């Protein structure tokens, strides 16, 4: 079973994946939680790079996909094999939304690269934690993270446009309060 | 002007690009020399990763492409703009030969990914420094590098098959002695 959280920064998706992780463990599932980029020794090194350096959009994309390629081959495919429930703090939609809708690279091309990195592995369900950029920035403003409104507006739109057109996506209102957001999610997972 | 050296390990291609670099500089060209993977701060960090870590083929290919992409944007395109002669110790044909003909990934896919990392920049000439694997392994045996014959045989074949089918490729016999190899190359470069 593979469960992907997706959405912009400040959407609480990390909080909510950690939430869903602890919950499913208490219900006696065997569970993994991985963040993208990251989740492996090599994936973390790349993540640091992607957070450190002045990188163009093409290079950035190739590194997101490398991290993903690592994650999929090292952890996800063997976790899935042994029936772990695998929870992802970010996955393929986000590459399309950030690097395609955001930074202008070809969406079809990003999709084929996502297929290559994943070896065709797709989530059973994707939770999009949608939120207005206005609200997300207010929430980030409290951790003193400042991010680009004009940019995140595009990325939001992409994420919303991928919900309509990509397969097995549920939009969740993440502007709600923590426990209400978690109940939307548990509701959405009644899917399986 | 862009000049690419390609070929298996122990083909001398590094020695020869350094050779060609010093020469063209002496003849009053403004010249750059860059190795792949590497040639940029980020590219070197990746190269170390590619030399350090147990990496699957899909991941390795994304990291080669990333190094490239960084190289192309940070250095090659602006060096080309100001009429530097740009010399490369490895380029696109090698990703095909190692990752496709060697490790079984789809060639057409490797090509489209090269095009992306290169923004469509192609060498005016590629020197393939061809050599039997037998010879190349003897030569590396004197630096105490040991590499996989069965593997390099495929890669050699790939490199040779690309010379026939890809554009602007000159095969150079690199089994010869240094100075004779250098004269083959200066002959091949006759855009003098």
């Amino acid at each position: 079973m593979l469960i992907a959280f997706e959405g912009i920064d400040g959407s609480g998706k990390t909080t909510q994946a950690k939430k869903l992780y602890e919950y499913l463990k208490q219900k006696g599932y065997f569970v993994s939680l991985y963040r993208e980029p990251g989740g492996t020794k090599v994936g973390e090194v790349l993540r640091e790079i992607l957070l450190t350096e002045e990188l163009d959009e093409r290079t950035e994309l190739l590194l997101f996909e490398a991290s993903r390629s690592k994650l999929i081959e090292e952890k996800i495919i063997p976790d899935l094999k042994r029936d772990k429930v695998v929870i992802l703090d970010a996955f393929v939609l986000s590459t399309i939304a950030y690097q395609g809708y955001g930074k202008g690279l070809d969406v079809e091309f990003i999709k084929n690269l996502n297929e290559f990195a994943t070896r065709g592995v797709k989530p059973d369900i994707t939770l999009l934690l949608d939120i207005p950029v206005d609200i997300a920035l207010r929430r980030l403003k409290e951790k003193n993270r400042f991010e680009n409104k004009e940019f995140l507006e595009k990325v939001r739109k992409g994420f919303l446009e991928l919900a309509k057109e990509e397969e097995n996506v549920v939009v969740i209102d993440a502007s709600g309060e923590e426990e209400e957001v978690f109940k939307e999610i548990l509701r959405a997972l009644s899917g399986v």
